C-alpha cells in the first residue's frame, strides 16, 4: 500500500532530469527528418504525433527514448501472410517504386536505405547514442484491416462513440518479419489516447474529486516487470515479454473494470493487484489477446516458448505472496 506510492514517487523524481533531456533528442530528431525528406523516396516522413518521444518500453530507465517516423504513401493494399493475423505484404494502387519487387513492396530494401541515409548523418530501425530508437512505419488511411473488427473492445468504458471515432482514424504498418518482407500492424497513436483519456467521465483525472489509479497501475505493472527482466537477464526465460504484453493485460482489465469507481485512487493497492492476478492467469493459460486483434496470441507457443510463461508466473507469484521484495 505504501510501498507502492513509495515507488510511484521514486519514478516521479526520474521522469523530471529527462525534461531537459526531451530537447536534446527532439532537436536529432528535427533534424534527421529534414534529411530523409531530401531523399525523394521519404519525402512523406514525419513525426507520429501527440508527443515526439514515446518514452520507450522502460519506464525506469528515462535514459532510452522511442520515436516513430510515418511515412505518408498513395493508396495501399495489404495481404495477410500465412493466417497470422497481424502481418502482411504491402502493394500499390510513386517515389517508392525503387523499393518495389514485383508487387511487394520490400521491407528490406526500405529499411536499408533507411538506415544509409541516418548512417551518413527491423521494428527498430536504427537505434541511436543515452540510447534512441526510432521505428519506420507506413501509414494507411484505408479502413482498418479485418482482423481488427472484434477489437478494441472499449464501448461499455469508453462508449461506442469513441471507437467509432478511433477505428476513423489510420492505422499503421512496421517493418516486422515472421519471411523478411512482411509489416506488422501498429496502433501506437490509439493506445496513447486511450492511456490519456481513459476514463468513463469525460473529466477523469482533470479535477481532484476524480483521481482514478489507472495509469499508476501501469507504470507499477512495467515497474515489475523492468525489474524481474533485469534481475534474471542472465537467465533468458524473461527475454520474450515488454511492456506490450503488460500494456496489452493492462486495456483488458480497463475492459473488465470498465467504471472509474474501480480505480479509486484509494484502492491502488487493490487495482494493482487485479492486474497482477488478470497478468498471471493470461500467463498460466498461455492466453494474451491483442487488444486491436483478438485472434493474434501474445502468449502463444510460437512466439514464447512455455517454460518462459512459468518462470515468469513462478516469479510474479513470488513477488505476490512477498509483498514485491523487488519494489523496494
Ligand atoms: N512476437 C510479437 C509480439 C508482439 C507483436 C505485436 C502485434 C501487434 Cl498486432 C501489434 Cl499491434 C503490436 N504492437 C507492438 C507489438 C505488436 C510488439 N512490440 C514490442 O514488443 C515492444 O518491444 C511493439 C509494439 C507481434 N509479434
Ligand atoms: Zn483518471
Amino acid at each position: 500500500a505504501s510501498k507502492l506510492r513509495a515507488v510511484l514517487e521514486k519514478l516521479k523524481l526520474s521522469r523530471d532530469d529527462i525534461s531537459t533531456a526531451a530537447g536534446m533528442v527532439k532537436g536529432v530528431v528535427d533534424h534527421l527528418l529534414l534529411r530523409l525528406k531530401c531523399d525523394s523516396a521519404f519525402r512523406g516522413v514525419g513525426l507520429l504525433n501527440t508527443g515526439s518521444y514515446y518514452e520507450h518500453v522502460k519506464i525506469s530507465a528515462p535514459n532510452e527514448f522511442d520515436v516513430m517516423f510515418k511515412l505518408e504513401v498513395p493508396r495501399i493494399q495489404l495481404e495477410e501472410y500465412s493466417n497470422t493475423r497481424a502481418y502482411y505484404f504491402v502493394k500499390f494502387k510513386n517515389p517508392l517504386s525503387q523499393f518495389l519487387e514485383g508487387e511487394i513492396l520490400s521491407a528490406s530494401k526500405m529499411l536499408s536505405k533507411f538506415r544509409k541515409i541516418i548512417k551518413e548523418e527491423g521494428s527498430p530501425a536504427v537505434t541511436l547514442l543515452i540510447s534512441v530508437d526510432i521505428t519506420l512505419a507506413l501509414e494507411s488511411k484505408s479502413s482498418w484491416p479485418a482482423s481488427t473488427q472484434e477489437g478494441l473492445r472499449i464501448q461499455n468504458w469508453l462508449s461506442a462513440k469513441v471507437r467509432k471515432q478511433l477505428r476513423l482514424k489510420p492505422f499503421y504498418l512496421v517493418p516486422k518479419h515472421a519471411q523478411e518482407e512482411t509489416w506488422r500492424l501498429s496502433f501506437s497513436h490509439i493506445e496513447k489516447e486511450i492511456l490519456n483519456n481513459h476514463g468513463k467521465s469525460k473529466t477523469c483525472c482533470e479535477n481532484k474529486e476524480e483521481k482514478c489509479c489507472r495509469k499508476d497501475c501501469l507504470k507499477l505493472m512495467k515497474y515489475l516487470l523492468e525489474q524481474l527482466k533485469e534481475r534474471f537477464k542472465d537467465e533468458e526465460h524473461l527475454d520474450k515479454f515488454s511492456s506490450y504484453h503488460v500494456k496489452t493485460a493492462f486495456f483488458h482489465v480497463c475492459t473488465q473494470n470498465p467504471q472509474d469507481s474501480q480505480w479509486d485512487r484509494k484502492d491502488l493497492g487493490l487495482c494493482f493487484d487485479n492486474c497482477v492476478t488478470y497478468f498471471l492467469q493470461c500467463l498460466r493459460t498461455e492466453k494474451l489477446e491483442n487488444y486491436f486483434i483478438p485472434e493474434f496470441n501474445l502468449f502463444s507457443s510460437n512466439l514464447i516458448d512455455k517454460r518462459s510463461k512459468e518462470f515468469l508466473t513462478k516469479q510474479i507469484e513470488y513477488e505476490r505472496n512477498n509483498e514485491f521484495p523487488v519494489f523496494d
